[PDB]
């Protein structure tokens, strides 16, 4: 997250921690969110050979009580994801286990408006900048599609564009798998921007994907 403020300790009981690993050198980290005890909601470019969730945490470097560490025993990422588009960046994770629902793990209930977002996560706080122990959010004006227009690959339909250019606010590297909340509802999930960190970025649409959603959860 850059540009924005350190969140209220466990103020978002449904953020995940996501460490990837890759078949080659491991070491990536994604977000995510808690939708039921055991899936969680993330991107799906933050795929890798195994994952493993950190639910309740806000500083992740510093154990808590507040903790809940679980691995990721299917991944689903959309059938139909091209890595060459970023078309339907979505992905969910079934937990091993059905995490515990406290205070600090919870999940996420499945004039400018209404048009006014937030997004947080532990990701960079700046181009090369490190990032962030504890967990950022920012506050970030949803766009017509028109503000977008240069990502090649951009679809109306499928995403949403989010953030004032003349602002450095923004989603950045880490913060991908991130939910994106409209006056309390989560409306989208962190994707991708241009590497040289200028609003907007690209989310993922979630109202386009509630049906093939509600399908993974429906077996499983
Ligand atoms: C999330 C974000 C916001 C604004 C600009 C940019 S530029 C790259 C990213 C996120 N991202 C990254 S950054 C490092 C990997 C972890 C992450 O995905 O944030 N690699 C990607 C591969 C495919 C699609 C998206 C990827 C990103």
């Amino acid at each position: 997250i850059i540009g924005g403020t350190e969140c209220k300790p466990h103020s978002r009981p449904y953020m995940a921690y996501l460490e990837i690993v890759t078949s080659n050198g491991p070491s990536k980290f994604c977000g995510g969110f808690l939708i039921r005890r055991n899936f969680v909601l993330t991107a799906a470019h933050c795929a890798g050979r195994s994952i493993t969730v950190t639910l309740g945490a806000h500083n992740i470097t510093e154990e808590e009580d507040t903790w809940q560490k679980l691995e990721v025993i299917k991944q689903f990422r959309h059938p139909k994801y091209n890595t060459s588009t970023l078309h339907h960046d979505i992905m969910l994770l079934k937990l091993k286990e059905k995490a515990s629902l406290t205070l600090a793990v919870g999940t996420l209930p499945f004039v400018p408006p209404g048009r006014m977002c937030r997004v947080a996560g532990w990701g960079r706080t700046g181009v090369l900048k490190p990032g962030s122990d504890t967990l950022q959010e920012v506050k970030l004006r949803l766009m017509d599609p028109q503000a977008c227009s240069h990502f090649r690959d951009f679809d109306h339909n499928l995403q949403l564009c989010v953030g004032n250019p003349r602002k450095t606010k923004s989603a950045f590297k880490g913060d991908s798998g991130g939910p994106l909340l409209c006056a309390g509802v989560a409306q989208g999930i962190v994707s991708y921007g241009r590497s040289d960190a200028k609003p907007p970025a690209v989310f993922t649409r979630i109202s386009h994907y509630r049906p093939w959603i509600n399908q993974i959860l429906q077996a499983n």
